[PDB]
């Protein structure tokens, strides 16, 4: 279905063909959704579909696109990754995404792993010629975004995944650019996957095996180390120890045998780890069910999980067809490498004896033997239960021999034993982490200590973490080791007194002398340990003084050196941000002593320095100031920002402005020119490019020698008439030019132009004095000849493609340049060199006719070339001083040529990206020039026809480039609205849909921008007071739905700004309104869109306002048949209904309006019970909380008044707002602190709920039934809650209610309603028939008021004696035979757990041997006494009144039936008060199911649950020694024994459990019936069960004891 759908609506016009191609970009966001880890889909599940539906349709056109539906998964699969922004973001770490695993975005990351493996199961096949034009676009954009996002793993997944099906399909026997781009990229990633872990390590490997290589077999030598990387991380994780091997066969044959062979001493001898319910159908034979279950798990076998011994068979293979003369490298490079070092002995002479005691002989085996057994098995185990047993032996054999060696010395083997426990302490477990943690903390602790200092274990120790602490990949170790130095370093200098520790060589200054020359080691690793150390010991050392000033700020000009000494060893590996941090913790703490101790005193001395002996802070000012011209990179900032951050710290105080004119004014320029100089003031061999090493070295004294300059020269610190070049004319001369090394010289060379770009622009735009100084051999035809080869073609100057730093760096640089010309006396200069290749004719020319189809170079340079140049000349900041090419007043004919070219460029007589791009590169150059918006919308009215073989001429055109349009639109004001409303009637689908661009445009730019959308809409407004005829006769379906749409959408841009005192056009806007819902002119479900949009003009006074209410409820009594509902589901009038009445809803949800609930409800309570009832409950409950109370208070008033009016409604109408709408308003949270709604509002109807029953008309009394009705639920919710330390105590509602204030303590007016409302409830109503059914709600209600106002009583006593109990029934005020009902009958139905029945049967053993209201519950006075009693019970014989009142009237068998089953259903619910007084209470519960007055056929639920309630409590009075309960229960065992078949399953069981328990509990009442179950078993006819009851109840009375003794009392 879905593919014939497909099929049939892309058989037409290419307006619907697009629908399509949004289909599918929405189902791939639709699915790409779930959670990834009844059931939740994940992903799986679509590949079948996704699989189908592509070209399976030419087997699927039976009775009934594949490369339309190709390109639309493509572009739908990255167009999502141009927009998802993937940022992440976030005890000092080293590995790269150490901690920094918190990403910013949850729901796109997980939105993303799924898509990358989505996409892997969905495109390595099916692919002959379809994925061929979409590589290079891909895997630029995935370059882009993983150069600009590193260590994100799965760019490189859908990057490997691109380059299988390049390498599946030819395409690279070397279009040139991605050849070009993969070679730096692969270098790049190979360089840079050191630092890494687990599955980006996975993930950067299976990327770096997959290149092609057999074209790409240059530099084999940067693959091997990620080759024997496979090899030796695989062996646990199978597929990447797959894909190694299978790049391994792939290369071996295509590639050369002679840059190979070396390289097999590294690639084979690593390749040495290597060689090392079916039955349940068919027992009972085989008859087409074991065919069932063996067809259905016949299927569900597709995974290709490569285990292991396929691994080792085609090694063997490989490893025999590979060679004879090549094979025997295998192994005997080791055998003596690494395999020696472990077989070795670990002492020489063996230690550690251990008596194991037997009974009786006690021998000594020696644990030695075995510890190069169990430390490798601690360190690994491809196991897990040998793993846990290993380390707690391993742990106990640590206790043994360090508590051996205090009574034999050890330090030949604790140097083999230390360096397992960090590895284990820190590797990646938890249990073995919660040990060896506390184990490497307590022996750091007893070594680092006087009774072993000074001891050969101890540099052990130490070794063995600095050996930890500086290695290659073990990047999660160092960082522990750093925890261990800290804790070295706090226990050293906590406990040794300084009158010793003056020799010690495991002493403080030792580890710094340490750390020092690890620094100026060369190795890499080996000084980023040290400024590891660093990272963690700043936050010590400066918390203790005396060791400060010494030697370590000193070494912070070793930290420089070190700094400097890590020059050009790689940018990516992370020396240089370590140590920047490591003199960032430097300068912030001599920054902090050293502008209050300027001293002088002998200290220690630097590296450097002529011997001194005062050390303050003016050495090291002169050090930076004679050597601010060390001409390494990355230091020459250090030291700079150094001298100006240092030079406001002298004791002068001083600043770079006055200082350095003070120095230089005495020194002579020569000072200040040997030292930006050096040793270094001062060939055609430049022409060939290349790399020769002192070059190089210049060119490096050249851009230092530049950029010294510029900082004291660009800002105002000297004056540069003081000092103001050769060798800019000797480098100059050859500027446009070793295989791989000359691209090293061209990235120096590149780096000298941008610095002096920069600088002659620095140079100009602060020297208009000292402007002519410059000399004028700069204004040559050099420089302005490498601004057009910067501009155009870059490749030939040193600017690659491949680099997509410098190229962004370059419009930065090169446009401001160009800006910093233009105030210039040498700018005619720039033009007049300039103006022949910025020229017009070069752009005249080169838009030639041929432009579209199978050129892929011929015409993008050209293109590409024009494009860049016309858009940086805008960026230029100086543009009509090139080309003014007009004179009128401004104009430019070839951007409107260009229009049009683009217009007749997609006439029919092709679609791709980059031909796309081109167009809209093309036509957003045809913009820049001047206005052209009036040509541009007169061409979208063409009723023209591009006849295809159609449709419109033109709006294809717009829908082709829609955002550069309307963005040209949103850029000018004050004539857009005048341009675009002049074409109104004519054109109006185009110039709403171009509203509508502009709209929709304007309203997402609103936190950068913040101007367009109110001025937008506050200038579209006074313009819609012309525009507004459109509705009328002929059609106000169509050209109507557009003006409210556009309604919205200009309101929803702003506030609703423009309908108050008539501002905007508020009468024209409020008239559209009126005229638009005013009128029933649609049909039935389509005024919802309409009604939707109220809540904005509804801030006015009345009149015109309640006219708007008067034609709602117009249309709406115009719409709702008579009465209520009268629509079922499965129609259009039930579904749209709800909807529009949830419409109604969540509008009302969100407004605060006094005057829409007021709509809602009569709507509400006219129907007897509404459907979404419950939606109003939740949103009421929503609209409870609004802020600001004096809106509640406001919704509270105008329902109260809706109630207390006079107008002639029903009694059911009258009290429904009473019941469920303003109830439901004071439940939930009205206010706490509302009280106005209790003070303002008693006075009025306490009156008349103290008033008279005038019984002479029932249309005035059962309104005034259903008014003081409501006044009791109104008192009744307001003493609910509301608290009693103001109500019954000195407040506002006594002082509000008596007369002001008076000496009226506060309980007296509690009273007067506790004596009314219980005037009430205790009517009689002996000799009348008059309308007592709302009477008996009337007393009901009132007693559940008194149950209210006794809560707010604090109860500190009882007086239930007089109030809810004990009437005077001698004067027949009688509670009960009115309140409760005693006239509707009760069903009570037969049945229609067994764990309640075991569990009961269970305890009833081992004692002898929220609600629910289905029927009787709704007696609205349960809840609250169920409440009242359980604080009866948990707040202090019989009790006289709740207890023995009742006593006295359940045990007497003339009382009614329903007073004796509201008592019973009370005491089930509320046992809890009887549970220690149920000695007394045994009797009644029992009478009501023994004595044959109950109901149906026995009251067969109460029946059974009475029967477990009495038995619930046994072990505290079993039914014995009462003789009337003892004929009972006999009554009541032989009635069970009479009913007990019910032929239904289960319940026969139940009714079998009953009996048994009953027995059971019972035993000594003996008495058990006989000659009934004789009649049971005494049947006779051989053909149904008739004595199957008689023979299980046999069992029943048998199975316990007390044998069937037939002739006593049965025959």
């Amino acid at each position: 279905a879905i593919v014939k759908v497909f099929l049939a609506l892309a058989a037409k016009g290419p307006v619907l063909r697009n629908c399509i191609s949004t289909v599918v970009h929405q189902g791939l966001i639709r699915i790409c959704s779930k959670p990834v880890v009844w059931k939740v889909p994940t992903y799986k599940d679509y590949v079948d579909l996704f699989r189908h539906l592509l070209s399976s349709d030419q087997m699927m056109d039976s009775i009934l696109l594949n490369h339309l539906l190709y390109d639309e998964f493509v572009k739908s699969v990255l167009k999502i990754v141009e927009k998802l922004d993937l940022t992440l973001e976030i005890m000092i770490p080293t590995s790269d995404p150490a901690a920094n695993l918190h990403p910013a975005k949850p729901k796109d990351f997980s939105a993303f792993i799924n898509l990358v493996e989505f996409c892997r199961e969905i495109l390595p096949e099916k692919q002959a010629e379809f994925f061929e034009p979409w590589v290079y676009s891909f895997s630029y954009e995935l370059i882009l975004q993983s150069t600009r996002l590193p260590l994100i793993s799965g760019f490189y997944k859908l990057l490997s995944i691109t380059v299988r099906n390049a390498k599946k399909i030819k395409y690279f026997e070397g279009k040139y650019s991605c050849f070009a781009l993969f070679v730096k990229f692969g270098k790049e990633v190979a360089v840079k996957m050191k630092q890494y872990k687990d599955e980006l390590l996975a993930s950067c490997l299976t990327f770096l095996l997959s290149l092609p290589h057999n074209i790409i077999e240059l530099d084999v030598r940067a693959y091997v180390p990620a080759l024997q990387m496979a090899f030796k991380l695989g062996l646990s994780y199978t597929p990447l120890a797959e894909v190694g091997l299978n790049a391994l066969e792939e290369w071996s044959i295509y590639i050369d045998r002679h840059v190979m062979q070396p390289y097999y001493k590294d690639i084979l001898p690593c390749l040495d780890g290597y060689l090392k319910a079916l039955s349940r159908a068919a027992q009972k034979g085989f008859n087409k069910v074991v065919l069932k279950h063996l067809k259905k798990t016949k299927n569900l076998s597709s995974n290709e999980a490569i285990s292991l011994e396929e691994i080792r068979i085609r090694v063997v293979q490989m490893l025999g067809s590979l060679g004879g003369q090549i094979n025997k490298n295998l192994l005997t490079v080791t055998s003596s490498d690494e395999m020696m070092k472990s077989y070795v002995a670990w002492d020489r002479e063996k230690r550690l004896s251990f008596a194991v005691p037997f009974r009786e002989m006690k021998p000594v085996i020696f644990l030695d033997v075995f510890l190069p057994r169990v430390t490798e098995l601690a360190l690994t185990a491809s196991d897990r239960q040998t793993k846990v047993a290993a380390c707690e032996l391993l742990h106990s054999m640590v206790m043994f021999m360090l508590g051996k060696a205090t009574q034999p010395p050890m330090y030949q083997l604790y140097k083999r034993t230390f360096p397992v426990l960090l590895r284990l302490a820190c590797d990646v477990d938890q249990v073995t982490r919660q040990l060896y943690e506390p184990l490497v903390m307590q022996l750091i602790h007893w070594f680092t200590n006087n009774k072993k200092f000074e001891s050969q274990d101890t540099v052990a120790l130490l070794e063995a973490i600095l050996d930890g602490i500086v290695d290659p990949v073990d990047s999660t170790l160092r960082d522990f080791c750093g925890r261990c130095i800290r804790e070295f370093l706090k226990w050293s200098i906590k406990q040794i007194t300084p009158q010793q520790q003056e020799k010690s060589p495991v002493n403080t200054k030792s580890l710094f002398k340490r750390l020092y020359s690890l620094a100026l080691h060369p190795n890499a690793f080996k000084r980023l340990g040290a400024s590891l150390a660093f990272n963690n010991i700043y936050r010590e050392f400066r918390e203790e003084e005396s060791l400060v000033e010494q030697f370590v700020f000193e070494a912070l000009v070793i930290y420089m050196e070190s700094l400097a000494l890590a020059h050009a060893d790689e940018k990516s590996l992370g020396t240089i941000q370590q140590c920047c941090d490591a003199i960032d913790h430097l300068c912030r703490i001599i920054e902090k002593k050293h502008v209050s101790l300027n001293k002088a005193k002998k200290r220690r001395l630097p590296r450097g320095f002529p011997p001194s002996a005062s050390l303050c802070l003016l050495d090291l000012v002169k050090w930076l100031l004679a050597h601010c011209g060390r001409p390494q990179t990355e230091c020459r900032h250090k030291s700079i920002e150094l001298f100006y951050k240092f030079v406001p710290l002298l004791p002068g105080n001083r600043s770079p402005n006055l200082w350095l004119k003070d120095v230089l004014k005495e020194e002579g320029v020569s000072f200040l020119i040997n030292t930006f100089e050096g040793g270094g003031c001062g060939l055609l061999y430049l022409r060939g490019p290349f790399s020769l090493q002192a070059t190089l070295c210049w060119l490096d004294l050249l851009l230092a020698a530049l950029e010294c300059y510029n900082t004291f020269i660009g800002e105002r610190t000297v004056g540069a008439l003081q000092v103001l070049l050769k060798a800019v004319a000797f480098f100059l001369e050859s500027i446009a030019m070793s295989p791989q090394e000359g691209e090293r010289y061209n990235y120096s060379k590149c780096t000298v132009v941008v610095r002096i770009m920069e600088f002659t622009t620095t140079l100009l735009n602060t020297s208009p004095e000292g402007w002519k100084l410059l000399k004028k051999d700069l204004c040559n035809t050099h420089l302005m000849r490498v601004l057009v080869q910067t501009l155009c073609e870059p490749a030939s100057i040193g600017f690659n493609i491949g680099d997509v730093q410098v190229m962004a760096h370059l419009p930065d640089v090169c446009v401001n340049l160009m800006k910093a010309l233009k105030m210039s006396p040498y700018k005619d200069i720039l033009e007049t060199h300039l103006r022949e290749k910025i020229t017009a004719q070069s752009i005249e020319e080169l838009c030639a006719v041929n432009l579209y189809g199978p050129d892929a170079q011929v015409d993008r340079s050209r293109l590409a070339a024009v494009v860049s140049a016309c858009k940086q000349l805008h960026r230029a900041g100086l543009l009509h001083n090139i080309l003014p090419s007009q004179s009128t007043d401004l104009h430019h004919s070839v951007g409107t040529e260009l229009l049009s070219l683009v217009y007749k460029g997609i006439a029919p007589g092709s679609l791709d990206l980059s031909c796309k791009q081109l167009a809209s590169g093309l036509l957003e150059l045809a913009f820049a020039f001047g206005g052209l918006c009036e040509r541009l919308v007169s061409l979208l009215l063409n009723p023209a026809v591009l006849s295809t073989a159609h449709f419109s001429h033109g709006e294809y055109f717009y829908s082709l480039f829609s955002e550069t349009i309307n963005t040209e639109l949103l850029k000018n004001l004050d004539l857009a609205v005048l341009e675009l409303m002049q074409s109104s009637v004519d054109n109006t689908k185009m110039v709403s849909a171009v509203l509508n661009g502009m709209l929709d445009q304007s309203f997402r730019e609103r936190a950068n921008q913040k101007h367009q959308g109110l001025k937008l809409a506050t200038t579209i407004l006074q313009h819609w007071k012309k525009c507004d005829s459109w509705w009328a006769k002929d059609s106000p379906l169509e050209t109507k739905m557009a003006v409210l749409a556009l309604l919205a959408k200009i309101l929803q841009i702003d506030s609703s700004v423009s309908f108050n005192t008539s501002h905007g056009s508020f009468p024209e806007v409020f008239t559209t309104y009126i005229s638009l819902l005013a009128d029933t002119k649609l049909d039935l479900h389509l005024k919802g869109q309409a009604v939707t949009l109220l809540p904005f003009f509804t801030s006015l006074t009345g009149g015109s306002l309640e006219e708007l209410r008067r034609v709602l409820e117009q249309l709406i009594v115009a719409h709702f048949p008579m009465q209520s509902r009268e629509f079922p589901p499965g129609t259009p009038r039930f579904n749209n209904y709800v909807d529009c009445m949830k419409k109604f809803l969540d509008a009302l949800e969100l407004s605060q309006s006094p005057m829409l609930l007021e709509l809602m409800t009569e709507v509400l309570c006219r129907e007897q019970q509404h459907v979404m009832e419950e939606l109003f409950q939740s949103s009421f409950r929503r609209i409870a909380r609004r802020g600001s109370c004096v809106t509640q208070v406001g919704l509270l008033e105008s329902v109260y008044e809706m109630f207390r009016k006079d107008d002639p409604r029903l009694s059911f109408t009258r009290q429904s707002f009473v019941d469920r709408s303003l109830l439901t308003l004071l439940w939930h949270c009205s206010l706490d602190a509302l009280r106005e709604f209790f003070s303002t509002i008693v006075v009025d109807a306490i009156d008349v709920l103290k008033s008279r029953f005038t019984k002479l008309n029932e249309s005035t009394f059962d309104t005034q039934i259903t008014k003081k009705m409501g006044y009791y639920k109104i008192l009744d919710v307001m003493y609910s809650r509301l608290p009693k330390d103001d109500v019954h105590a000195k407040e506002s509602k006594i002082n509000q209610v008596f007369h002001g204030s008076c000496i009226t303590e506060g309980n007296e007016l509690t009273k007067t309603l506790i004596k009314l409302c219980y005037d009430a409830f205790t009517e009689n109503m002996a000799g009348e028939n008059q309308l007592l059914e709302r009477r008996r709600l009337y007393h009901c209600a009132a007693y559940n008021c008194a149950i209210s106002v006794i809560c707010c009583v604090f109860n500190e006593l009882k007086f239930y004696q007089g109030f809810l109990f004990s009437e005077k029934p001698e004067k027949n005020l009688l509670i009960f035979e009115n309140l409760i009902d005693l006239k509707r009958r009760y069903n009570f139905p037969v049945e229609v757990r067994k764990k309640k029945y075991i569990e009961i049967r269970k305890e009833a053993r081992e004692a002898a041997n929220e609600l629910e209201m289905d029927e009787l519950n709704r007696h609205e006075c349960m809840a609250p006494l169920t409440a009242l009693v359980k604080h009866m019970h948990r707040s202090l014989r019989d009790l006289p009144s709740w207890m023995k009142f009742l006593h006295g009237k359940l045990g007497n068998p003339i009382v009614p039936l329903n007073i004796r089953l509201f008592l019973a259903k009370l005491v089930i619910n509320t046992e809890e008060v009887f549970r220690p007084y149920a000695k007394h209470w045994l009797s009644p519960l029992l009478q009501l199911a023994a004595s044959e007055n109950n109901g149906g056929e026995g009251i067969h639920y109460m029946v059974v649950e009475i029967v477990a309630t009495i038995l619930s409590w046994t072990g505290l009075a079993t039914p014995t020694g009462v003789p009337k309960d003892e004929v009972l229960a006999n009554r009541l065992l032989n009635f069970l024994m009479k009913h007990v078949f019910h032929p239904k399953r289960a319940v026969f069981r139940h009714n079998l459990e009953i009996i048994k328990t009953l027995v059971e509990c019972w035993k000594d009442c003996l008495s058990i019936p006989y000659r009934l179950i004789f009649e049971k078993f005494s049947g006779k006819d051989p053909n149904s069960k008739d004595n199957s009851v008689g023979i299980q109840l046999l069992g029943i009375v048998m199975a316990n004891d007390l044998p069937p003794y037939d002739p006593q009392c049965g025959i």
